[PDB]
DNA sequence: CCGACGACAGATAATTTGTCACTGTACAGTAGAATATAGATGCGCATCTATATAGATGCAAATTGAGTGGCCTTATTAAATGACTTCTCAACCAGTCA
């Protein structure tokens, strides 16, 4: 439901410049509390093993660095910064690390399950029918079946009758009379490999880096390498990296969690001011167009409302969230505090605009800090119930607020959107009571007016890798590519799918599960292309080329938001379901919505 | 002296020619014409022949499009572009101050 919405700010430079002072200041031990972890901390293994850091240490580390020499001139609200940005570069990169190593763990396991026709006979001692009967049984047995059927195998090797759950699990999940081809299962066999390769790469990743500012490793190691002898080609390649390595120009962006950690005024000219927490010396001016100024508005009417009500009214329902303060970067020459441009980015949830749906969020807060007190239920621990419970009663006095009367749809009737590389929409409306659809469109009529954006999209993605490869040749600091127009276009695509939604009063938009394509697709390629070019690995990596980039250009994670988004803001549900290899377009839309209505139950 | 033969002259019927009177006989519608044959020549109709085939067939290059087979450098770092995944997004109470 959350979106984002943006200001510059704009002061004298006096106060700029302080500002930057502080974040070039506060940008070091953003840096040094990683350090503290990367290398220092004992127990870093034992959060990789459980995917989760600490939900204290980082504060714990921090805590004794607010004395440090180098970084004891910032406000409290710039620790608390530096705090919450460290525990969410760990509390993401862990995150990441653990289901790298439990998808590892979960093709190890099926590695070592996938066996040939004859394989399964020798390992049984048996014909390849008595493990179709056996197949059988274990399918009367499970009636989750396909966790059921691996868990089956994990349990109950039962004199290695397993292999016949095997036989279902390759079959998926269901009974085959046909016996395969040698090199089509050497294929498959490949590709299982091929990701358990990719995969024992993939664990292991870079420590998350710091943006360092300094130069100061950078210049160290230019006067060592021109000045000194390296003793070994590691010592003359590790100047190397270092030396072609690019430094960072911007310091890390202030994050306030606290929506009443900015304080919002009028400026006698008229224009709207804020302020933050700790520097309240530091008056900005909002910059804006009118085609949002009216959530900084809604801002400071929030923050009267509250003051004009001796705090009895709670900032859990404040349509402003939180902030983070960023110095975007600016064009030509001057000072980095006249040359960057700080702008303030909002979070805002979009169903506080209005009173029907602020009442949703007062249901869902107050079902939440109900179920939380009765969790908990120590010295502190009663302070923080004490700020509970002046929010469970608080939340109840209402903000005067716009009115308009929530969306409904026909509980029956679902918009199927099917994704694929030539077509990167196309939808079917469906009465799943009828089973007729009421509606198709195709990309031409689902973009209308824009349908020569695609075609241009494909023109300038072609132009333009072209000339960034010419330019490269060159060493040419001109590098450009499609990406606004890639994002605009899937952004009109999630516009007209949820205009249609809403027109034939659909009760729910339907996405496919489409998963991790990318990587499928790139092992596919390679168990192929290791048939035609072996042991020449560089026509190997030749083979499909173009196929490979189009998979890895294609869109379908940030078009599958742009439609999550917009449909949250209309009040629409999002509702999944498996989209059909074969069929046309329409077919795989009409499929994939009724599959979606299907699992209903 | 007697008998036989030739010269010359003289007389004479046969022969030829002419004249004269009496008479048998053709004139009377009448033989070119009829009736066979061989032998050569010419016009007509049939009965072969020798030339003249164009259509059909077999075959043998002459490409012609459509296949198939054989031969190939690779591993790190850094930057750029295009993508994917994860994480995060409290709110009032307690201690100073003009």
């Amino acid at each position: 439901s959350q979106i984002t919405i943006q200001a510059r700010l704009i002061s004298f430079e006096s106060n700029r410049q302080q500002l930057w002072k502080l974040m070039a200041d506060l940008n070091t031990p953003l840096i040094n509390e990683l350090l503290c972890q990367l290398g220092q901390h004992p127990d870093f293994e034992k959060w990789q093993q459980k995917g989760k850091l600490p939900s204290t240490v980082v504060s714990q580390l921090c805590q004794p660095l607010k004395t440090d020499p180098r970084f004891a001139g910032q406000p409290s609200r710039l620790y608390m910064s530096a705090i919450h940005i460290v525990d969410y570069i760990y509390k993401s990169w862990l995150a990441i690390q653990k289901r790298l190593q439990q998808q590892l763990d979960g093709k190890t396991r099926w590695l070592e399950m996938l066996n040939s026709d004859a394989e399964l006979v020798e390992l049984s001692g048996d014909t390849l029918e008595a493990i179709r009967v056996k197949a059988a049984e274990i399918l009367a047995i499970a009636m989750s079946l396909s966790k059921t059927l691996f868990d089956a195998y994990q349990e109950t090797e039962d004199i290695k009758s397993r292999s016949a759950i095997s036989y279902l699990l390759k079959n998926g999940c269901k009974l085959t009379d046909k016996e395969e081809d040698s090199e089509k299962f050497a294929k498959r066999r490949r590709q299982v490999e091929i990701q358990i390769q990719r995969l024992t790469e993939k664990l292991i990743s870079r420590m998350p880096k710091g943006r360092d500012l300094t130069n100061a490793k950078w210049l160290e190691t230019l006067l060592t390498a021109t000045t000194t002898v390296a003793e070994d080609n590691a010592q003359a390649k590790r100047w190397q990296d270092i030396l072609l390595t690019r430094s960072s120009s911007l310091p890390f962006p202030l994050v306030f969690e606290t929506n009443e950690d900015m304080v919002w005024s009028k400026n006698q000219k008229g224009r709207l001011c804020v302020h933050f927490n700790g520097l309240s010396d530091l008056i900005f001016e909002v910059y804006c167009g009118n085609r949002q100024l009216h959530w900084f508005q809604r801002f400071l009417e929030d923050q009267q409302t509250k003051r004009k009500s001796k705090n009895q009214h709670s900032s859990g329902l404040f349509t402003l969230r939180n902030g983070h303060l960023v110095w975007l970067e600016g064009e030509g020459k001057g000072e980095p505090w006249n040359l960057h441009h700080l702008t303030l980015y909002c979070c805002v949830d979009n169903r506080l605009w209005t009173e029907e749906g602020t009442e949703i969020v007062r249901q869902e807060k107050a079902d939440e800090i109900t179920k939380f007190i009765t969790n908990m239920k120590s010295d502190t621990q009663q302070a923080l119930i004490q700020r509970k419970q002046s929010t469970l009663t608080r939340i109840n006095n209402s903000f005067e607020r716009p009115s308009q009367p929530l969306y409904q749809g026909q509980s029956h009737i679902l918009v199927g959107v099917s994704l694929g590389l030539e077509k990167p929409a196309t939808v079917a409306v469906v009465d799943a009571i009828a089973n007729k659809v009421l509606a198709y469109r195709s990309i031409k009529q689902l973009l209308g007016d824009n349908y020569e954006l695609l075609n241009r999209q494909r023109r300038q993605q072609q132009y333009l890798s072209h000339e960034r490869h010419k330019a490269q040749k060159n060493f040419s600091p001109n590098q450009f590519g499609a990406s606004e127009l890639g994002q605009h276009i899937d952004r009109l695509l999630a516009k007209a799918i949820v205009a249609l939604a809403r027109t034939y009063k659909a009760g729910s938009i339907v996405l496919p599960k489409l998963g991790d394509m990318r990587e499928v697709v790139q092992s596919e390629i390679q168990a192929i292309a290791e048939q035609k070019f072996p042991g020449y690995i560089e026509g190997q990596q030749k083979y499909a080329k173009q196929y490979r980039v189009n998979v890895h250009r294609w869109s379908y994670g940030r078009l599958i938001q742009s439609i999550q988004s917009k449909a949250a803001q209309t009040g629409i549900v999002i509702e999944e379901g498996k989209q059909p290899i074969r069929g046309s377009p329409h077919d795989k839309a009409k499929e994939l919505a009724l599959s979606a209505y299907n699992l209903r139950l």
